[PDB]
């Protein structure tokens, strides 16, 4: 594939999940070879693994000083539409959250694809590897494309279930939106965040109960959000990936620790 930037300047804005902040977004065209870097008070901060300070609730990066909460949203559209070179620039702490899904970062985007004058330089998963963690597994082995499935074992009614991405199935999961349980929500205000968390945002689930009167839109509708939510942490890896990736129960730490041995490895 070629590669690709915004054909235009594109804004986005709206409160912060975990910070309770308005904050504004603005995604800039950039040349061939560029990459995607987030840019604030005057800092760039590159899109790579190397700048992560963060993954319990969110994946953040920083440098010099500053700081980015919840990039991961973001970063999963881009990949998914194979954005190679943007800067995104954020005026406030942390990602908008929005309705909690990629859906409209990926409507505007995908309206402004500008192919670009390069073949895009992949990271391809060159062998099998197996990270773990208390439980939780992700092994990625290599493909001609991204595939990425996710296993969840949840304790409440959502059991035990799966969910494959696939390419050409973007839309099955960009309007996949975040997640939590009501016993972990005490735990999040408790370390000062979930501060702009709601039944807007965000889709509460109980053991037996979903609070958000709209219900899920989809049965396994976590599952794919956590689907989502992996293929934005591999785009640390600095290009678009390509590999057939397994996930059991993993979250953006698991994620962000794959991607580390995957770089350092070197594919
Ligand atoms: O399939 C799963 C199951 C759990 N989790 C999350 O990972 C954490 C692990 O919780 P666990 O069931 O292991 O009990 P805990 O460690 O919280 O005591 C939980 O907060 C869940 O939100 C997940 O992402 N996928
Ligand atoms: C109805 C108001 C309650 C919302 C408070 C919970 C805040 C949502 C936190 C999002 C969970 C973290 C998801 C993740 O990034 O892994
Ligand atoms: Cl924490
Ligand atoms: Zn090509
Ligand atoms: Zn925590
Ligand atoms: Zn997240
Ligand atoms: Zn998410």
């Amino acid at each position: 594939g070629l590669e690709k930037t915004v054909k235009e300047k594109l804004s986005f804005e709206g409160v912060g999940i975990h910070t309770g902040e308005y904050s504004k977004l603005i995604i800039h065209p950039e040349k061939e070879g560029t990459g995607i870097r987030f840019f604030k008070n005057g800092v760039y901060i590159p899109a790579r693994h190397e700048f992560v300070v963060h993954t319990n609730h969110s994946t953040d990066l920083g440098f010099k000083g500053q700081r980015i909460k919840t990039v991961e949203h973001i970063l999963s559209v881009l990949h998914l539409l194979e954005i190679t070179n943007v800067t995104i620039e954020v005026i406030g702490n942390e990602i908008p959250i929005l309705d909690g899904s990629g859906w409209e970062f990926y409507e505007a985007i995908r309206k402004n694809i500008l192919n670009q004058n390069r073949e895009i330089d992949y990271f391809v998963v060159e062998e099998p590897i197996i990270v773990e963690d208390e439980g939780r597994l992700i092994k990625a082995e290599p493909s001609d494309t991204l595939e990425v499935t996710y296993e969840g074992e949840f304790k409440n009614f959502l059991g035990r279930q799966k969910f494959t991405f696939v390419e050409g199935n973007e839309e099955e999961i960009v309007l996949a939106r975040t997640f939590a349980f009501d016993w972990e929500i005490e735990h999040i205000k408790k370390v000062g965040l979930g501060k702009g968390g709601s039944l807007k945002n965000t889709l509460v689930l109980g053991k037996d109960k979903v609070y958000n009167p709209e219900g899920l839109r989809y049965e396994n509708e976590p599952v794919r959000h956590k689907v989502f939510d992996l293929i934005g942490d591999l785009y640390l890896l600095g290009s678009p990936v390509k590999g057939k990736f397994y996930s059991f129960r993993g979250g953006h730490s698991l994620n962000v620790k794959l991607v580390k041995e995957l770089a350092k490895k070197q594919k």
